[PDB]
């Protein structure tokens, strides 16, 4: 008997233990865009020395330009006008924010804000049904209340910020309409692979979507979540391309690289590690799923055929 | 028809506008002792030069050995215990802890922290009977939450600080018993001079106490209010003390000097100016009060009195 097969080894930690504290600033709203923001038509750039990937290596770029696909950290409602309009210009079909947040946030006063816990880990362990209706009774609760809404300085803890008598609270969902975009949620947890529930989630998503439907996945920081769908966004619709090329493409555009590489982690940061090796496991075992449950359609769903067919770390 | 008399200026604030954010850390626990400690027995020292004081002037001592009072900044239930048992050196009488604070406060597993609004003024406006019963509340509400306690740093907002589930919710009530003191607070709010049912509080508690009875108080900081009511009480007990020796003598023992000075301040805080003009104009005030109704043993009380001869700016 295995407790916890590899990828969900986040299952075991335990959420009162990392209970949102404070209402953290998500975008200081100073740029025109989020951070990271990246498109699947972009050019490909050098690899970062971190990864010690071979810079000599030219990618193919097989499918990237029908791909239709784009990144990026949080965002204001401004920002998020600009990624629409500038989406825009590259599609007629319908343009998607893809939500990866598990963690509660929303928009107090116009202000991107999240419910904060150690680890950004405040709805850990909560159903989907679970955590969205956390966000709605949080956001709803504070309206016409004061409010310290700050940012994360020395060592995860707030920094400075500011408190504020609310008087306008928004979801994402509307922030998203606004801007002429439709919303999709998948409640994913900071720092760690995607669940079952949320892969399963996402691929009944997929393949629904109109031919021209073009996706912008979005986390906090654009980093880790929004990377990890991009990847298997790309490997779902190009499946004739290699391993290798799908990962060393979306970090080339500007994401992080999902293989193998020398994991090095501050001392305070040690917790990563193993979640890190997890999601170099789990981009794998994905590839194994797309390549071996294309031919009949996907009949089989990735949590039962994960069941199944369990990753080894 | 004057909307605010003088010595109720801070009645014209709007309390919405200061509502708390934030479970302020009240002290490190890293001394012995409480900030600002001090006692009646103490030795004068030199003036501090920001109040322009005649350094050469020898204030007359009359009753200070007899008064029995001290004063400090908020504490940790430890140094709270140091401080009784260093009382207890000095007397054989009723050692009370005299809280003068409106704003609420106590105690999670042991940290002294108070719900902390801007200016310190969460409590504004809110008679003692509410003060009391926002704070029992908040503090039974802590209890095996998760919650977020923090120094203020710059600009007066959080800074670093932890986050931990309590396990121990009490009230300065219970740390002060435990310590071996009686209790007794008034809640005056921070900065201001205290009111007229803060003052006639203390003078009807002042008129109960056995000769023998020692007075400690204490406010956040250890200063404002904490000053003011040793004034008051040194006043009281030594009515025949000059103003101007009772006001040297409790600043140079380590208080506020609560005589006229140029007033100084940064201009982030100009706000504080005309408080601290009326602070030194009640004062006055007070002292008046006590002169003129000691001898008939206090028939009338300092608020109707105060109403029949209103303080002038
Ligand atoms: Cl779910």
């Amino acid at each position: 008997t295995v407790t916890e097969p590899v990828g969900s080894y986040a299952r075991a930690e335990r959420p009162q233990d990392f209970e949102g504290f404070v209402w953290r600033l998500d975008n200081d709203g100073k740029e025109a865009l989020p951070r990271n923001f990246r498109t699947s038509a972009d050019a490909l750039r050098a690899p970062e020395k971190k990864f010690h990937l071979d810079a000599a290596y030219v990618p193919s770029r097989e499918g990237m330009d029908a791909l239709h696909i784009s990144g990026s950290s949080a965002f204001t409602p401004a920002q998020l006008k600009n990624v629409a309009a500038k989406l825009r210009e590259k599609t007629a079909g319908p343009i998607y924010d893809v939500d990866l947040r598990q963690e509660s946030h929303g928009y107090l006063d116009g202000i991107p804000v999240s419910w904060y816990g150690e680890r950004d880990w405040a709805n850990l362990g909560k159903s989907q049904h679970e955590a969205l209706a956390d966000e709605r009774h949080r956001l709803h609760a504070a309206l016409h209340k004061t409010v310290y809404i700050a940012p994360l300085g020395k060592h995860k803890l707030p920094e400075g910020g500011e408190v504020r008598r609310v008087q306008k609270v928004q979801t994402e969902q509307e922030v998203a309409e606004a801007a002429g975009m439709r919303y999709f949620r998948i409640a994913a947890t900071d720092h760690v692979w995607p669940t079952p529930e949320n892969i399963d989630r996402f691929l009944a998503f997929y393949r629904t979507l109109p031919q021209d439907a073009w996706l912008h996945f979005h986390c906090e920081a654009g980093v880790g979540r929004t990377t990890a769908f991009m990847v298997m966004t790309d490997m779902l619709k190009n499946p004739s391309v290699s391993l290798k090329d799908i990962l060393y493409r979306q970090h080339e555009i500007g994401g992080f690289y999902y293989g193998e590489f020398p994991i090095k982690t501050k001392d305070k940061d040690s917790w990563k590690t193993k979640y890190y090796r997890e999601k170099i496991v789990m981009i794998e075992q994905f590839y194994r799923y797309v390549q071996e449950n294309r031919a009949d359609g996907y009949q089989t769903p990735w949590s039962v055929w994960l069941k199944s067919h369990p990753a080894k770390a």
